[PDB]
């Protein structure tokens, strides 16, 4: 399928990475469109879904169930068999907390090189507040023949070891709450405090966090917004973003990525649930990115 | 001061390592003396203690605030300073939780090359049970001098990536609970369970529970039992121990090093809440140790 030409995304870096509501409930039923709802709330597209959407777990599909790692490429090239995508498809995935694990999939997506790959603009929240149509029905199309891959991480993802290597080196985001940048808590406001034997920020990062990328309803703020946002990031920057679980920072890697058109950046997933963790890894507490 | 001769401890691989009740009743008020009570339970000293003990809690007084490590040597001697401790001081270690943070602050100590530490067989609830004397007074004689040592880790004290190393090569003890063992829990069952993103055992690991070298009384077993206990030892292994957060494993650490005579003990300190929340490192479930 080709890109959604809406006003709203031609200023974008690669508008062809996002997808209007509009756009999307007319390309419904297309061949070669596969619509993945992926969500925090593993049980939430049982309660209704996008009608043709299927559903992509983060956790239960998408990771290891006893090693922390994502499942390897003979495992997607299953996956992608059973949900009925197909390698040369149009993938749109949307989903709850402000499209946070949508952006999560479309990055584990990039890990195995599928290429068209987008975000409903707004997510899961957008459609309901514009009472868009729901259905309980599950889509039965299976396909065979998605290609076993090598999974390729270098690109895209970062390690505690590559972290450790950049400070000082590279930009470095965390994209956490001031709560858990400062050092006062090791989750979000919100969410039981547990998880980490330290709490604070790696040292050079510096605090944005996720959400000044989207507006009220969800959706993307402006190029122009983000721009200025992101202004400090040069040409030649390798960027690191991170938070607790990599799920806000996918959010950021997208932005900055697909919105902004930067090259070299990576999510660094293992992110403060692995790094608060870690015996002897220098951690800073308080609003100061801090140094070496 | 020299070693409890009680026949209770005799045939132990190193007597010195303990003492009776009796002995350090009998031997308060004396110059070389220091007793320390270290507990899980922070605030339990506050309650009542025994005469003459000062406090040393293992996460305010021994680690790192920021950092996940220990403190380092000019840190340990301001405490020892102003805890009353000198450097050529017997140290008597005794508190809660069947004498768990009390290994594991002779452990720290021994990270500092403090000669003369010894536990309390039974610690502070055979102390109470045998309804012996308590006090809320607290110590006021500070001493200076203490020398600014370096920390000696190496000899005592796995890593991550030493772990790794040694996997099929050298005995590795797992001295959690069963169902920590297995992967159905992160932590002891009557604790909450919140702390790591994966559960089971590091491979090849053995389940040895901590509490197999302890008998009712919170007492260590004879070293008859002990020998049996740890007969799959032998004299060229460099074995690692591990739990949580490494204090129910500073108590096997302490009965194979010192009760047992076994050399190149170490306490993997990381332990679980590190390994599994670590990115990308072998984990098995269930009861097999499992292999490569």
């Amino acid at each position: 399928l080709p890109a959604d030409p809406s006003p709203t995304l031609s200023a974008y870096a690669h508008p062809e990475r996002l997808v209007t509501a509009d756009w999307l409930s007319a390309h419904m039923g297309a061949p070669g469109l596969a619509i993945v709802e992926s969500d925090e709330d593993v049980l939430l597209y049982d309660v209704g879904h996008i009608p043709g959407a299927v559903k992509i777990d983060w956790h239960t599909d998408l990771n290891d169930p006893r090693v922390r790692d994502y499942i390897n490429g003979e495992q997607f090239a299953e996956l992608m068999d059973r949900k009925g995508i197909a390698r040369d498809d149009t993938v749109v995935i949307y989903g709850d907390k402000s499209n946070w694990w949508a952006a999560y999939a479309l990055w584990v997506f990039t890990l195995f090189g599928h290429a068209d790959v987008r975000l409903l603009n707004g997510g899961r929240d957008l459609w309901l507040a514009e009472r868009r149509e729901t259905t309980l029905d599950v889509p039965t199309k299976t396909c065979t023949g998605y290609p076993v891959v090598q999974r390729n991480d270098a690109p895209i993802r970062a390690f505690r070891d590559d972290v450790l290597a950049i400070l000082g080196a590279q930009p470095l985001i965390d994209v956490r709450s001031p709560e858990e940048y400062t050092g006062k808590r090791t989750h979000m406001p919100d969410y039981p405090e547990e998880g980490a034997l330290r709490a604070g920020h790696i040292p050079t990062a510096v605090h944005i966090p996720w959400g000044k990328a989207a507006d009220e309803s969800g959706r993307f703020r402006s190029r122009e917004e983000l721009e200025r946002l992101y202004d400090f990031i040069n040409p030649d920057d390798q960027t690191v973003v991170y938070c607790r679980i990599g799920e806000r920072s996918s959010h950021t890697w997208f932005v900055l990525t697909h919105l902004l058109g930067k090259a070299d950046v990576r999510n660094y997933d293992g992110s403060w649930t692995e790094w608060g963790n870690a015996v002897r890894v220098p951690i800073v507490a308080g609003e100061e990115p801090g140094v070496v």
